[PDB]
């Protein structure tokens, strides 16, 4: 069977996959409470159960995605699990490329990091992310921006 692997890039911050985000068990041991769904189709799991607070950022994994959209809305979802103590775990599908694009860009927006930082950061605790030329021009336009104000 799978082994999930949720990746800690914050000792508060998980991500994973889909095959890793329906693994009940290691998400109650690492005190998450909080699950952001980067997909349109993937269903909430474990939502019949009533333990954690949802919210799904309906992307697909094209050329023509738009990302940038759903940033502060993520990140404010990643703030209130940072303020009560609870972990979060933000996931999509196999190559893990929208959910590191958020990750990246929380990592850049509230640690100060480059985009190559954040990325070289990201990429030695999973070294697994199917690459994206329109989510890395994403995150090029987000440093500019975070560089001057905005
Ligand atoms: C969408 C995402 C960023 C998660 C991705 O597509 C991973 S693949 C990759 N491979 C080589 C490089 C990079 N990303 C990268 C990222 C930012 S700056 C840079 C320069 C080398």
């Amino acid at each position: 069977s799978h082994m999930a692997e949720l990746t800690p890039i914050l000792p508060f911050l998980f991500l994973g996959n889909e095959q890793d985000a329906q693994d009940l068990d290691t998400m109650q041991r690492l005190n998450i409470g909080y699950v952001i769904n980067v997909t349109t189709h993937l269903p909430l799991y474990h939502y019949e159960k009533g333990l954690f607070n949802y919210k799904r950022l309906p992307a697909t994994d094209s050329n023509k995605q738009n990302l940038r959209q759903y940033f502060e809305e993520a990140f404010e979802f990643i703030e209130e699990a940072h303020q009560c103590g609870k972990g979060l775990l933000i996931h999509c599908q196999a190559g893990v490329s929208r959910s590191a694009t958020i990750v990246i860009a929380y990592l850049m927006k509230h640690t100060r990091m480059t985009m190559t930082d954040a990325y070289k950061f990201v990429k030695g605790k999973r070294p697994i992310i199917s690459p994206n030329l329109n989510f890395m021009g994403q995150l090029l336009e987000f440093e500019e921006d975070l560089n001057n104000g905005v």
